[PDB]
């Protein structure tokens, strides 16, 4: 590898190492803020627009109930998220801005994205050109060079969790799988059409099931559609451990020879986890045109910007029931959130 790269990257960990070890706690509360709009809402948690009542700036508040996080076992989880959140620093990372808990929840406040969820973009579409697959798995590939040299694995790559930006670049948000991780770790996560093999046999994994998402993610970007799609997840996950995919005709034969070395079911010999690393990757030929510095220095014109209206406009997200932001008069799960 070029000195160049690897000088970057000792300096990358040097600057996450130092925020890792002395985490940022407590840095905003609850009434800075006015509420907007919800963005997204799950089983233990809720995205909000929200806006600071003193500086006018939008952001995307995450906010987690501490009593759902312990019931669907996530509080190691919700602490990894933070933990990594607040100490990394890339292009295409959403940036955490404050954090803080409460009595009942915990609260990641984030840059607000406004352009939507890659998923979006790609459904209405229906699927990009290689080139515009070929721009944002770039980015991806980056990425993950980057939080892999930190001990970092992603572990929830899909089109919902890119968002793009108002430059028509992606930003990475939802870390909530993310951990530091020295060898292997064993827990069962992420979404079914994007589960490495190794996953659904329960093995110890490592760094190489972000690369198999990266196969599964470049696939549905060109095709429209994941390459293990079937009705239900039993039929998903047979399809992904049989070593068997299918590609379009309208493919190229660079695709296809990238993706089924990333689609590789034996995890020792897919591509990101050979002894050349992420350089078998960013020397193949389907990424011949691509100026690797350019796109990290974001000077490559994008494929598009997203339609919006200013820094506040929720146009490209989705309408939820409106729900109260309640805070217990008692704290709730103090002791298992003591690090937050
Ligand atoms: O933090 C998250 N998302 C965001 C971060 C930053 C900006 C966003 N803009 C718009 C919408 C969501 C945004 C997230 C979403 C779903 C699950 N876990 C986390």
């Amino acid at each position: 590898e070029q000195e160049s790269v690897k000088e970057f990257l000792a300096k990358a960990k040097e600057e996450f190492l130092k925020k890792w070890e002395s985490p940022s706690q407590n840095t905003a509360q609850l009434d800075h803020f006015d509420r907007i709009k919800t963005l997204g809402t799950g089983s233990f948690g809720r995205v909000m627009l929200v806006k600071h009542k003193e500086t006018g700036n939008h952001y995307a508040m995450k906010i987690l109930d501490k009593q759902k996080v312990v019931k669907l076992k996530q509080i190691e989880h919700t602490l990894n998220e933070k933990r990594i959140l607040q100490a990394v620093n890339f292009p295409f990372l959403v940036k955490l801005e404050f954090s803080f808990k409460d009595n009942s929840n915990l609260y990641m406040v984030m840059e607000y994205v406004p352009g939507g969820e890659m998923f979006s973009h790609l459904r209405r579409i229906g699927r990009f050109s290689e080139p515009h697959a070929r721009f944002y798995a770039a980015q991806i590939v980056l990425t993950f060079e980057y939080l892999h040299s930190l001990d970092l694995i992603y572990r929830d790559l899909k089109p919902e969790n890119l968002l793009i930006d108002q430059q028509g670049y992606i930003q990475v948000t939802d870390f909530g799988f993310a951990k530091r991780v020295k060898g292997r770790t064993w827990t069962l996560c992420g979404t079914p059409e994007y589960l490495a093999p190794e996953i659904i046999l329960s093995k110890g994994y490592n760094k190489a099931v972000d690369w198999w998402a990266l196969g599964v993610l470049i696939y549905e970007m060109a095709a429209g559609y994941p390459p293990f799609f079937a009705d239900q997840p039993i039929q998903i996950y047979e399809k992904i451990v049989s070593g068997k995919v299918r590609f379009p005709s309208h493919f190229s034969s660079d695709l296809k020879d990238l993706l089924r070395n990333l689609l590789q079911v034996d995890l020792t010999k897919r591509f990101g986890n050979l002894k050349n690393g992420v350089n078998d990757i960013k020397n193949h030929k389907w990424f011949a045109t691509t100026d690797w510095i350019a796109i990290y220095q974001r000077k490559v014109e994008a494929p598009f910007i997203p339609k919006f209206k200013g820094p506040g406009d929720t146009s490209n997200f989705d309408d939820y029931e409106e729900e109260e932001i309640r805070v217990s008069i008692n704290e709730k799960c103090g002791k298992e959130f003591t690090e937050f």
